[PDB]
């Protein structure tokens, strides 16, 4: 799917964002969802491709419903 378009809606495109609001990275991952789908450390330090790779696992276990508005 178009992950770049989804990321723009979720964080304006900043893949390395860590506002400390509980969500990390351009796709706004929680620490739980991140690792539980094959993530190392924090999503804010993880590369774009590595974030996209973990998102593919999220999309397969939870679905596109993980991004209620930006998943469109």
């Amino acid at each position: 799917v178009n992950w770049d378009a989804i990321a723009q809606c979720e964080s304006g495109g900043n893949w390395s964002i860590n506002t400390g609001n509980g969500y990390y990275g351009g796709l706004r991952f929680t620490a739980g969802t991140w690792r539980a789908n094959g993530g190392s450390g924090s999503a804010a330090n993880a590369s774009r491709e590595e974030q996209i790779r973990v998102a593919e696992n999220v999309l397969r276990s939870q679905g596109i419903r993980a991004w209620p508005v930006c998943g469109r």
